[PDB]
């Protein structure tokens, strides 16, 4: 095997609004941000004492896996954390998410960026070197020319190893901006060394550190050879200032984290490393930067949207500009695009195939766009019925447990306090729709996958193939299921299942 996508059963875990990392449950009067619809809020105005709002996570443990399914994925829209990939709800989360790319030819130009090159460039040559004629908007040369001339500054590329002056430059930044205390070497390993990618890409080989450290001398035309996750390191004197962690993505580079010394807030090291990755994507022949996800209402994440991008969409997997849809996604509402040529009366048909995976849609300029998210997810909404029949009907036939429930379980109240929700609720955007996987099923589609998907039990403790679909337990057929439901049926063509009732 090279590339088996090798996971844990994905499941549904719920933890109170008051961990949430952006709003810690509360954002003050504004009650309806709370929510995703307007609908739903004038629905549970009368619950709100009994809504049992929560930070919604879908995702599942990981173990081995490939840099390019990681692309399609992190298009798709998920990006792991440590070693945890994951996604939120949409709909019933209590903060909005989505996922922002940008190109580096599309970056504006704000006098704070020339301030800043401008003083980082006169801090790291000499004073006596005079500055060439090539204007402030071309950034790049700027850095590039910048770094040619000076010897008291210059950053490495090395594997994500552990070492021990990191952890130092970790803690002190710890206790000096965010004042956490009890961090710890081996929370420093698994938050930025664990890795799910397999060891070729975390160490690679040593021609391809030496491209990427002569980044700046490369000509147009050739390839960037390595792939994976790096870390960049910003020395200064001979001591480290900042360190970089990101990784190497076929279509782009994505960033995770970024830790600086407390001592030189002067420099501003994140902007000058925001501008540094943007050279380096723009040196180098990568054509897209994802910065992370996006959260509009939190203030500290609205930076990201400074440089200008495109917010993802997740009901259609397509990438829109950030300025046609301001106003719909203003205060932080849940939006589905949409068009008077096509009606609401089914869910969007996702197209479960490469053309609709993970990848660029060329939209229709001559159509206006418009906001259809409560015509499908309303109140009248047609989603909650159809799941309805959908479930019915496969329970009748398949014999697959899905249970039909009440049009209100979009926020569950406190009768859940009782037993806690696991299972992932039919009612789910960016998810594969119920309507379409009883086609599958009922098409015989279902029968592709025999022969070559792979099923691991603890128990025996081996791997077993699938033989017949029908045979299996209907717990194997519901976690099939919704693997195939989260991620995908080429995704699962190729991939292993770690399933085990011993949990
Ligand atoms: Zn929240």
């Amino acid at each position: 095997m090279s590339d088996r996508f090798v996971i844990w059963a994905p499941s549904m875990h719920n933890e109170p609004a008051a961990k949430c990392g952006y709003c810690h449950g509360n954002k003050g009067g504004n009650m309806d941000q709370l929510f995703a619809l307007d609908s739903w809020a004038h629905r549970y105005m009368n619950k709100m004492d009994v809504v049992k709002i929560e930070n919604c996570t879908i995702g599942s443990f990981v173990e081995h896996m490939d840099v390019a399914t990681y692309d399609r994925m992190c298009n798709m829209g998920f990006r792991r954390s440590g070693k945890f990939l994951y996604k939120v709800d949409p709909l019933r989360n209590c903060c909005r998410l989505y996922t922002i790319r940008t190109a580096p030819q599309e970056l504006n130009m704000t006098k704070e960026l020339k301030k800043c090159i401008s003083r980082f460039a006169t801090r790291i040559t000499s004073e006596d070197y005079c500055p060439a004629a090539v204007a402030s908007s071309d950034f790049v040369g700027k850095i590039v020319n910048a770094e040619m001339n000076s010897k008291t500054f210059y950053t490495r590329f090395e594997p994500a190893l552990y070492s021990e002056e990191k952890y130092h430059l970790f803690v002190k930044y710890q206790e000096k901006v965010h004042q956490d205390y009890n961090n710890s070497p081996k929370s420093f390993k698994r938050f930025l060394c664990d890795t799910p990618f397999g060891p070729e890409a975390v160490l690679g080989t040593q021609e391809s550190w030496e491209q990427l450290n002569n980044w700046q001398r490369m000509k147009p035309g050739e390839k960037l050879k390595h792939m994976g996750p790096v870390h960049e390191c910003y020395y200064y004197e001979g001591k480290l200032i900042a360190i970089t962690v990101s990784d190497i993505l076929p279509s782009g580079i994505s960033s995770v984290y970024f830790i600086w010394d407390p001592d030189y807030s002067k420099w501003s090291l994140g902007k000058l490393s925001a501008l540094r990755d943007l050279a380096i994507i723009q040196r180098t022949n990568l054509q897209y930067y994802y910065l992370g996800y996006y959260i509009e209402d939190c203030p500290k994440m609205n930076y990201k949207a400074n440089y200008g991008a495109e917010v993802l969409d997740v009901c259609h997997s397509k990438y829109i500009p950030l300025k046609p849809i301001q106003d719909m996604i203003s205060r932080g509402k849940l939006f589905v695009i949409g068009e008077e040529e096509t009606k609401v009366t089914k869910e969007l048909y996702l197209v479960d195939s490469e053309t609709g995976r993970g990848e660029g849609f060329p939209t229709d300029n001559v159509v206006k766009y418009k906001n259809i998210a409560e015509e499908i997810y309303g109140v009248g909404g047609c989603a909650f019925k159809s799941a309805n029949e959908s479930a019915l009907e496969l329970k009748e036939l398949y014999g697959i447990p899905y249970e039909e429930e009440d049009l209100d379980t979009i926020y569950h109240l406190k009768e859940h306090n009782g037993h806690a929700p696991n299972g992932i609720p039919n009612v789910v955007p960016g998810l594969l729709p119920l309507w379409e996987l009883l086609d599958i099923m009922q098409s015989g589609k279902i029968t592709d996958l025999e022969g070559r998907l792979f099923l691991f039990e603890i128990e025996t403790e081996g791997i077993r193939p699938l033989i017949n679909f029908y045979s299996e337990p209907p717990n194997v057929k519901k976690r099939i299921c919704d693997v195939i439901r989260l991620f995908g049926f080429e995704t699962c063509m190729k991939a292993v299942i770690l399933y085990s009732e011993q949990m």
